[PDB]
């Protein structure tokens, strides 16, 4: 029993590009009303820093407080491997709970990305199914997504990526789009952003020809 | 104390194609050398059937017995949502356990199956992928598998499905091929399983167009 605490690393996109800003959040539920003293402290590989920012105690449906502390981090610092721990005390805490986390493990491999139009049987619908395999990359912490004419074309899901035979990730991202636009010759293209990349970004387009 | 029961359903296959046998699964766990007597009753929708296969008890390497009871099931009666309780008395229980199962609910929506050649970047490789697209289906249990030349397939992988925005589920299976089988004109295909297509089965086909 007493508060319990969770420690959640930033998101991929926000890591590999340069101008977003990855976090690094620390949750803390179950704060008592009688007790909601939480303090937080943060360490990077061990060594104290005093950017974070923590939020305001919050009410729970079920009558307990949950407390946050953001901590921002430089994006070089996560990609290198530095670990970050998030340290929580608490009068109903005898002991100090603290969880670390870091980046994935592994050697960086470097997706190879392939686009796919539709399927000639697809045409006969009111939509079509653009396709993009991504493979072969490592470790599996990765963002993609599509758009059109420089606009986000958010129609679209992704499985969660999966092991394949050689011990890399694939995934494949599915946008559906209108025959029409397919057909009116406009130009889609799958955007992919992982650490093995260099600048960690690649683009790729495809359309039907004239 | 008492001993716990886990139930488990067939296997989406085993219920879909004709020829093979679906099972119900009941298995008794942590019973102990004082009480071992183990006897189950089995219900579909209520009814009491007879029929089921009990196997010897088991000793486990924790001196527990392990009791396993296996119910054939009609195919139709587990697609028509027929209800599957499994009871198990044993003297350490304060009074029988009962486990009932039965499949996913929903109106079921057939499955579209679509067949995509590897992207023209992707032949400047040992081996290729080809992809089977199969969306717009529900419930989400599926089997999708690949053959060629009377043989099925090694060398595949294949995502979980995926919640589309339109209610219904989609997900791809990945082939990989060397490209000499591909570009020797091997002929590749995609069998899906679901209990909305006619014959709870299709197949589509590709191979290298010159
Ligand atoms: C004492 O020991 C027992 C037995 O454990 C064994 O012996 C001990 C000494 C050790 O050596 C162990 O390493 C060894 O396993 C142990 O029992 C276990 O108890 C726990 C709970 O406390 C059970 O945990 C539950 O597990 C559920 C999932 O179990 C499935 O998956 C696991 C692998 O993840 C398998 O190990 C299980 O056997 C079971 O496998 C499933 O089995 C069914 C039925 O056979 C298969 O379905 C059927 O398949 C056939 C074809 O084969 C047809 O398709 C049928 O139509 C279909 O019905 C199914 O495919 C298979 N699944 C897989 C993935 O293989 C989980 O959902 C629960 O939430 C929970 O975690 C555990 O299962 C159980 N182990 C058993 C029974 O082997 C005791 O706990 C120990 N006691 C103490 C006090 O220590
Ligand atoms: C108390 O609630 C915490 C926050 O959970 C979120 O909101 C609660 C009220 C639920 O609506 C749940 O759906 C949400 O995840 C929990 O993290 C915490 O475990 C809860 N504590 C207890 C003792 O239940």
């Amino acid at each position: 029993g007493g508060p319990s605490v969770f420690l959640f690393p930033p998101k991929p996109k926000d890591t590999l590009m340069i101008s977003r800003t990855p976090e690094v959040t620390c949750v803390v539920v179950d704060v008592s009303h009688e007790d909601p003293e939480v303090k937080f402290n943060w360490y990077v590989d061990g060594v104290e820093v005093h950017n974070a920012k923590t939020k305001p105690r919050e009410e729970q449906y079920n009558s307990t407080y949950r407390v946050v502390s953001v901590l921002t981090v430089l994006h070089q610092d996560w990609l290198n491997g530095k670990e970050y721990k998030c340290k929580v005390s608490n009068k109903a805490l005898p002991a100090p709970i603290e969880k670390t986390i870091s980046k994935a493990k592994g050697q960086p491999r470097e997706p190879q990305v392939y686009v796919y139009p539709p399927s000639r049987d697809e045409l006969t619908k009111n939509q079509v199914s653009l396709t993009c395999l991504v493979k072969g990359f490592y470790p599996s912490d990765i963002a993609v997504e599509w758009e059109s004419n420089g606009q986000p074309e958010n129609n679209y899901k992704t499985t969660p990526p999966v092991l394949d035979s050689d011990g890399s990730f694939a995934l494949v991202s599915k946008l559906t789009v209108d025959k029409s636009r397919w057909q009116q010759g406009n130009v889609f293209s799958c955007s992919v952003m992982h650490e093995a990349l260099h600048n960690h970004y690649t683009q790729k387009s495809l359309s039907l020809s004239p």
